[PDB]
């Protein structure tokens, strides 16, 4: 919404650049009016040809004679209308290089001033100001609105002017050369903005509901892929499949309903784009009967009307593309042109000399720019002798900082003063007083460069002689001497990471080649390894008693040496004085030192494909004859001129005009009746594969095992996403391209065909010159390309250390040295600077010589279309013919080039989806072998079993485990942490086999028992129960798959999960929604429902993983009431961590480091003293 006046915008262009704009937009505007005099030529060529097409024919006596005076006037015609169009592509060969290159090199020049102008504008910004923005975004804003800016006072806006010389231009040679069907042209304009303005309205309206279609499935799938191990739990696959493949039906049938709206959309659009062009000429024809036009001028205005119509819409882009640009710099302008109240880069102020250092602040209240909302120092009183050492202390709020930032002038107060001498702080140079303060920060950083460089950043004036005596000065010579390369060792976020007091010191080195009369040492000691804290603190002692020093730091270990020392309650200074002094005060100082004491060929994707043998073979054949339908066009309107340039008789022409435009309006309605069905079958058979895709890669997800949706590589969003793009790009590429591509084939191959019999090598001239001009507009996207990426490659360079200087910027503005990076980011720009100046000739020239090649091309299409064919027999009516065949047959293989990426970003969509059908688990839920034993009872055998989770193959879970559990009894299981207690659970469900050792139930081991069988009588319950968007009475019947459950049957479970009292409580009972999308309920009835599930199934296992985890007050007390019912009568394994509830359990087993530690009875352990006497001990006291 906000933009920029159109000069400002424009500010730094000057002198040339003024003037390329200048002679730029003049030469674009040259550009522009060549194309309609092109075609005004084309006038007068048709009547030359007329003139002699009506003679020729009105003689039928003499032919001799025809080979005179008719020749006499074609080779004084034709040369003289040859010269006039060699004479246009010269001048747009000159005018395109003028148009391109200039506002190119306009556009280069000023966005380098741009950049250095942004850049110092925003190293130039007081503290206060970062305080409020964000660096991340202003980074990204300085290279991409840079960008924007660039692109629209580029050749943009020459191509701007080009488009409205040629919209004015032909609405010029339109109306002058004809008032009336310019008129007649500009009436059926508004059903053209009409019938395009239909399609604005369904793509936006329909779009959505295919966005709304899948919505719809995709919903289903996310909450099972979330679910995944409770729908593998409980073998819902099959469930969870159909219901996803019950939305795919719907889908379809709304894809199918899509596909045959949009494509009669299409059909009608052009059939009635296609009218209005017809009514237009036939229209045209009806006043040459009438003597009022001849039949060239009627091809001029025809022409330069629709040229100059169809300008309006190639322009609007350039109009976009400069109105971006403008609301673009109005952010980066506002940067330019805000002056600050610091600067640091203004020269003024007193620079005062013999700096003794005593410093005083006076009644300073301050906040820092959160503002009204805390008011961090409530009035302030310190003084610091010269040389003393003042330290402050502070308990909290950090008003300590608040002093070192304001005596660097980071900011103002809001009232008070502080005064470095005598003299306030606001007089002396802003730069000049941040050299004469040292600054030592809590995290220090160095910048991307040597240590004698980030020393340098100290001073830039300063030899490895000084350097080594400062690094020496911090005890910092003697351990960097040892790291290899020497001072030349490199630093930063990458590359050489050191220790922080090592960090630290380089950055007492780089302060001290500073020799700076103030110091300041915020917090310098805190946050670093004790050891390392001595060295640097030595250091700071030998930084110091050369100066005067304010100090902040927690440990109260370098504070005894201070002069005096400070604290602060509130912002207000309260208790100052030695050491001694607070310890006989007693205050806030003494009760703190107490506290602290891959492309390829995929034709099986066809194959799959190929379940519709049909649907394609109606659709190809029917493209093939749109595609042969569509050259016709131009033989009609060949003829339509042909017939009637070749006249003679005037009598019988009206009579024959009439019958084409009755053939063509017949030949239209035959191509929307073929154009219809070439898209619907490609629409129906596109939308019928997608279910088959996503079928059978939704089948296949089902079919992995646990260790495949734990990679991070497959996460529930990663998987829909692989699961909705793959599916959608596939269509796409047996879609509409193919369609296309052949038809555009047929086009060519049946205009090829035409063109090539009547003109004999007339086409195979033009068959020399179509794939050149074609081959040289795209040798120059790739041109275009190339220096696109190039350009990217290194000016990224510029800003990433424009992003080093900007989010480190804090601590540079504390260095000054602002113009340093402003230096280092200049000499980045210099290399893309004189790189566009080359930019600009490189596109002025692909630019100018490809459009030369057009001129020149449609010069040689009268070449022979004249001269040596028109000499000879061949006529003027089928040069017509085949200009327009060749030229629109390949055009239309100029969408051949575009669909390109269609095919690539399916095939790669495609290479993941092959992949992903194929790919089978260790642990197949689908194997239909297995034993599935007959025998009820159930035991459970862990013996020597060693298991790591397969994404985290380092710290074993279990290693050497050993357990065992009769029926009926209740198998408590207590661990120190982790799912060493839950990893038992996982295993017995077998979602996956363990590494060593084996796992069995009633004897057999699970690893050669049937998969799914296994699953079948367990009663898994986790500790936050995942309910599916359905029906509760579904949710506790989902515990019990391959058979309806009766409703007696899942209210019986609703009766053992005493969950009962919402079941009739609700107004819906049974039939009522859970899922966060019908009606939300605690997690307690979550849980109840999950038991419910769990015992519909009858197990003869319950699987309690953590019940009580997220549960409180009475809710605990009702589910663990009903778990403990729920046991008892079945062999039951529980985890719970309450081991309260854990007392009355048949066996207790204590897990450590994987191995089984400690078991037996409560009261067994409770009589031994160890790790469950410790555990019981700790949760009962506390
Ligand atoms: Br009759 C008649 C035939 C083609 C005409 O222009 C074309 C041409 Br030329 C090519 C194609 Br494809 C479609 C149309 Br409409 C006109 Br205007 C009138």
């Amino acid at each position: 919404k906000p933009a920029v006046s159109v000069l400002t915008m424009f500010r730094y262009a000057g002198w040339l650049d003024r003037l390329y704009m200048l002679v730029g937009t003049l030469a674009a505007i040259i550009h522009g009016v060549a194309l309609p005099l092109m075609m005004l030529i084309f006038g007068d060529m048709t009547d030359s040809f007329a003139s002699v097409g009506q003679v020729s024919k009105q003689s039928t006596q003499m032919s001799e004679a025809d080979k005179r005076a008719m020749f006499a006037k074609l080779e004084e015609e034709m040369t003289t209308y040859a010269y006039y169009y060699t004479g246009i592509g010269a001048g747009v060969l000159i005018v395109a290089y003028i148009q391109v290159s200039f506002w190119c090199l306009a556009a280069g020049r000023q966005i380098h001033k741009i950049r250095q102008k942004f850049f110092h504008a925003i190293m130039n910004q007081e503290i206060g100001w970062f305080d409020v923005h964000d660096v991340g975004e202003l980074n990204t804003r300085l290279t991409d609105d840079v960008s924007k800016i660039n692109e629209g006072i580029g050749d943009k806006i020459g191509m701007f002017f080009q488009a409205m010389a040629t919209f004015f231009g032909g609405f010029i040679i339109g109306f002058t050369r004809g008032w009336k069907l310019t008129l007649v042209i500009l009436a059926i304009s508004p059903v053209l903005g009409l019938s395009a303005g239909i399609w604005a309205k369904i793509l936006s309206s329909f779009t959505d509901k295919e966005l709304h279609a899948y919505a719809k499935a995709g919903a289903v799938a996310e909450e099972v892929l979330a679910a995944i191990r409770t729908v593998i739990a409980f073998g819902g696959q099959k469930k969870e499949l159909e219901r996803y493949n019950n939305n795919l039906e719907e889908a379809k049938r709304l894809g199918i309903k899509k596909a045959i709206t949009a494509n009669i959309s299409m059909g009608a659009a052009f059939l009635l784009i296609y009218a209005s062009y017809a009514l237009a000429f036939w229209y045209g024809t009806s006043l040459v009967i009438s003597k009022e036009y001849s039949i060239g001028q009627v091809l001029t205005v025809f022409f330069s009307v629709l040229i100059g119509a169809f300008s309006v819409g190639q322009a609007s882009p350039n109009i976009e593309a400069f109105a971006n640009a403008r609301g673009a710099a109005y952010e980066v302008f506002k940067i330019i042109d805000n002056k600050p109240s610091i600067d640091s880069f203004s020269k003024s102020g007193h620079k005062p000399d013999n700096i003794q250092g005593n410093l005083e602040f006076k009644n300073i209240h301050f906040s820092y720019p959160s503002r009204k909302e805390v008011q961090i120092l409530k009035g302030l009183n310190l003084k610091v002798k010269s040389g003393q050492t003042v330290a402050l202390v502070g308990n909290s709020g950090c008003g300590k900082s608040t002093t070192v930032q304001l005596m660097q002038r980071l900011y103002d107060p809001l009232d008070g003063m502080v005064s470095i001498d005598g003299q306030d702080i606001r007089t002396i140079n802003v730069r000049y007083l941040r050299e004469i303060i040292g600054v030592v920060s809590q995290e220090p950083v160095l910048f991307a460069t040597t240590i004698a460089e980030n020393i340098r950043y100290g001073r830039e004036d300063v030899t490895m002689d000084e350097i080594e005596k400062a690094v020496k000065e911090a005890n910092a010579y003697d351990f960097i001497m040892k790291l290899p390369h020497q001072f030349d060792t490199l630093v930063g976020e990458r590359g050489a990471q050191l220790s922080g007091g090592q960090k630290q010191r380089i950055a007492i080195a780089r302060a001290l080649v500073r020799n700076p009369k103030i110091l300041l040492l915020d917090e310098a000691t805190s946050a670093l390894d004790t050891e390392s804290e001595a060295v640097v603190q030595a250091a700071l002692d030998k930084a110091r008693e050369g100066r005067t020093t304010i100090v902040i730091a927690h440990r109260l270990s370098t504070v005894r040496n201070a002069d005096v020392i400070a604290g602060f309650d509130g912002g207000v200074i309260v208790e100052q004085g030695n050491h001694d002094e607070l310890m006989r005060e007693k205050g806030i100082y003494f009760k703190l030192v107490m506290t602290q004491t891959p492309p390829a060929s995929f034709w099986r994707i066809l194959k799959l494909n190929s379940t519709e043998w049909p649907y394609f073979v109606v659709g190809i054949f029917c493209a093939i004859i749109n595609g042969g339908l569509q050259p016709a066009f131009s033989v009609i309107f060949s003829k339509v001129v042909g017939v009637f340039t070749n006249g003679g008789p005037p009598e019988t022409q009206r009579q024959n005009s009439n019958l084409f435009s009755l053939l063509f309006l017949i030949l239209g309605i035959i191509s929307f009746i073929t154009f219809f069905l070439q898209g619907f079958t490609f629409g129906k058979a596109g939308e019928i594969l997608t279910k088959r895709l996503r079928y059978m890669v939704f089948k296949s997800m089902l079919r992995q095992d646990v260790s495949w949706f734990d990679d991070p590589k497959n996460t529930t969003g990663a998987l829909t996403t692989r699961l909705a793009n793959d599916a959608a790009q596939v269509k796409g590429a047996t879609g509409s391209r193919l369609a296309v591509i052949f038809q555009n084939i047929a086009n060519l191959g049946t205009g090829i065909i035409i063109s090539l019999i009547y003109g004999w090598q007339l086409t195979l001239l033009l068959l020399a010159i179509v794939p050149i001009i074609a081959i040289a507009g795209v040798v120059e996207m790739k041109m275009l390309s190339g220096q696109a990426l190039k350009d990217k490659k290194e000016l990224e360079g510029s800003g990433k250390i424009a992003t080093e200087a900007i989010e480190n910027f804090r601590t540079v503005v504390s260095l000054t040295r602002e113009q340093k990076f402003e230096t280092m980011y200049a000499q980045s720009l210099q290399i893309p600077y004189r790189n566009a100046m080359k930019k600009a000739h490189v596109f002025g020239i692909t630019f100018s010589f490809t459009q030369a090649m057009m001129y020149f091309s449609y010069a040689a299409a009268f070449r022979f279309g004249a001269y040596l064919v028109t000499q000879q027999l061949m006529t003027f009516e089928n040069v017509l013919l085949v200009f327009s065949a060749i030229v629109f047959g390949a055009m239309a293989v100029g969408q051949v080039s575009s669909f390109a990426p269609d095919y690539a970003k399916a095939t790669v969509s495609a290479s993941h989806i092959i992949r992903i059908i194929e790919k089978t688990p260790e642990i197949d839920s689908y194997s239909t072998q297995g034993l599935k034993p007959n025998m009820l009872e159930g035991n459970v055998q862990f013996s020597g079993v060693v298991f790591n989770y397969p994404t985290r193959p380092s710290i074993p879970v279990l290693q050497g485990l050993s357990l065992e559990v009769k029926k009926g009894q209740t198998l408590a299981l207590v661990g120190s942490s982790g799912c060493g207690k839950s990893t038992v659970v996982q295993l017995l469900e077998r979602f996956y086999d363990p590494m060593a050792g084996s796992v069995f139930l009633d004897g057999k081991e699970i690893k050669q028992l049937n998969v799914q069988w296994l699953r079948a009588q367990l009663g898994i319950v986790s500790q936050e129960p995942i309910l599916f968007d359905c029906s509760i009475a579904e949710n506790i019947a989902y515990g019990d798959n391959s058979r309806v459950v009766s409703y007696e049957e899942i209210v019986r479970a609703a009766k053992e999960a005493n969950i009962h009292q919402f079941i009739d409580s609700l107004p819906d009972k049974y039939n009522t929604r859970v899922g966060d999308k019908g009606t939300q309920l605690s997690g307690g009835q979550k849980q109840r429902i999950a038991i419910a599930r769990a015992l519909v199934r009858q197990p003869h296992i319950l699987l309690l993983d953590e019940a009580t985890s997220a549960l409180d007050t009475e809710s605990e007390k009702v589910v663990q009431e009903a778990l403990d019912k729920a046991r008892e009568g079945r062999t039951c394994i529980v985890i719970a961590h309450r081991l309260s509830t854990i007392q009355n359990a048949d066996l207790i087993v204590v897990i450590q480091n994987g191995k089984v530690k400690e078991h037996g009875t409560h009261q067994q352990l409770l009589a031994q003293k160890g790790i469950y006497f410790s555990m019981v001990s700790v949760q009962a006291g506390a």
